[PDB]
């Protein structure tokens, strides 16, 4: 019972129910945080940890194998909702930021976990049962959350308290099995033509030049709205009631448009992809409109487009990542893959913090979300002219 142990694991470590509602959580009567103090100081300490801690975590996953980088990715979940229980200050809510971050950078093993562990020939039904099992498991964890935050009148710091429980739980079952070898870097038995002849042939290819630099400035885009989204559907609605906050229903139905999508994005992959920047200016052109409507919604009564707004944004980012996955990685051996796909992520991530620094940090301009929305519109406006205007010359 191997496949059954991994797609346990899978679930059973993605429920955390309350981590829509974080954000809530510090503006409340509890934590007693202001939206400046939140916003310009706890959040760019996200994208500064994230750079620092996934420069290293990326060599420490080869070298000690997949298991304690799931250990010490369950230990720094249960260290961030320790903080959030306990913790008043500042410095706190960064120590928190923190370890997330040391969390989203490790978030990039269980694939490769399950790659090195499975066997060949039988890999991809596997890794076919374990990605299905980790979107069910993300799934029913916002549908707990907001089940558990509206129909029972529970507060937010019960929450906290089933989020440790499981945790706990997810801890304990971080046991399961470990390899005598990686095959991939480090851990292997004993090229890629130096798998630098393997990345120059590789680089010599129109279509890995194309969605590189797409991964890059849209994927710095996309998480920066995502980072910065909760904090003004607070704006909108700084409601006091811990029951109609559709934070998890907003997630929920998120989830299940991205696996819609990225479903739908599967057929045209190998076709639909003569015209693969007429794709990205019409998509980036739907994003910027997007956070127009966001950073364009005043009204406490009309906090239903700003749900509604996101779904379709994180709707819209899910159609391309299959498709630019596989173009990217087409021509690569497994071993460049993970490496292409890496650089990627941290030439993203160096995007992601300049921004941030410029924009929302206090040693920066210090703006408030509204002005950040709009500069984050601008910003995609200029990308997708920028690709409309290459997929014209293209004609």
């Amino acid at each position: 019972h191997l496949v059954c142990y991994l797609c346990f694991y899978g679930f059973m470590a993605q429920i955390r129910p309350g981590e829509s509602f974080i954000t809530p959580y510090l503006l409340g009567p509890d934590k007693n945080f202001t939206r400046e103090q939140v916003t310009n100081e706890i959040t760019p300490v996200l994208s500064y940890s994230y750079l620092a801690v996934l420069v290293p975590v990326f060599l420490l996953t080869d070298y000690l194998r997949y298991t304690p980088v799931l250990l010490l990715q369950g230990l720094s979940f249960v260290s961030v909702w320790l903080l959030l229980l306990l913790g008043h200050s500042v410095a706190h809510m960064q120590l928190m930021e923190l370890f997330y971050s040391v969390t989203m950078a490790a978030r990039i093993a269980y694939s490769s976990y399950i790659f090195s562990l499975v066997r060949p020939a039988r890999y991809q039904r596997v890794a076919g049962y374990s990605r299905a099992a980790v979107l069910l498991g993300v799934f029913t964890s916002s549908v707990l959350g907001q089940l558990l935050v509206t129909v029972g009148r529970v507060s937010f710091s019960t929450l906290n308290y089933i989020s440790l429980a499981f945790l706990t739980f997810s801890v304990v079952l971080a046991l399961f099995l470990k390899r005598p070898k990686r095959s991939l870097f480090f851990n292997r038995d004993d090229v890629l033509a130096r798998m630098l002849r393997e990345l120059g042939d590789s680089l010599r290819r129109p279509q890995l030049r194309l969605w590189s630099l797409w991964w890059v400035f849209n994927s710095a885009g996309y998480y920066l709205v995502v980072y910065y989204v909760h904090i003004l559907w607070n704006e909108v609605d700084p409601t006091t009631n811990s029951a109609r906050v559709y934070n998890g229903a907003a997630d929920a139905a998120s989830t299940l448009l991205g696996a819609i999508t990225s479903f739908a994005a599967g057929f045209v992959k190998i076709r639909w992809a003569r015209w693969s920047k007429l794709l990205i200016a019409g998509v980036t052109a739907t994003q910027a409109g997007l956070v127009f409507l966001l950073a364009h919604t005043r009204h406490p009564s009309s906090i239903w487009l700003c749900y509604a707004a996101f779904v379709l944004f994180r709707g819209s980012y899910q159609f391309l990542v299959p498709i630019a996955t596989f173009q990217i990685a087409s021509s690569l051996s497994k071993e460049l893959c993970a490496l292409v796909f890496g650089v990627n992520t941290f030439f993203a991530t160096i995007v992601k913090t300049i921004i941030t620094f410029i924009v929302s940090d206090v040693r920066g301009l210090g703006l408030p979300v509204r002005k950040q929305f709009q500069l984050y519109s601008v910003y995609f406006l200029i990308l997708s002219i920028i690709y409309f205007l290459g997929a014209m010359l293209d004609g």
